[PDB]
């Protein structure tokens, strides 16, 4: 942390509808976070833990935009297929914070131990 900050970085949103959300039949608001191999989704109780986390190599492709920031997520996964979309206007930091990942697990060389 020369810069300012590293990571912990999370993000409100809100859960909006949509054909996705519906089957999973979310409600209220949640947390946005993203990981270093996996997204992060706090939502039960204090302390919490990752549910929801999307593995991103899954994710196809994905968009974000000021007024609300989605993606594509694959199949066989914890929430399923479709399109999520979350209420938020820092969007664009959640999105970046993925591509980071994204490109860090290759940056460097094979993880060993």
């Amino acid at each position: 942390g020369s810069s300012g900050s590293s990571g912990h970085k999370e993000f409100a949103v809100t859960m909006r509808p949509t054909e996705a959300s519906e089957r999973c039949h979310l409600r209220g608001s949640y947390t946005l976070r993203a990981g270093e191999s996996a997204l992060e989704l706090w939502g039960g109780p204090e302390p919490g833990t990752q549910l929801y986390d999307w593995p991103y190599r899954f994710l196809r492709r994905f968009g974000r935009d000021k007024v609300t920031f989605s993606f594509e997520a694959g199949r066989r996964c914890v929430s399923g297929e479709g399109n999520f979309e979350f209420e938020t206007r820092q969007g664009n930091e959640i999105f970046l914070a993925l591509e980071e990942a994204i490109s860090a697990q290759k940056n460097s060389g094979p993880s060993s131990g």
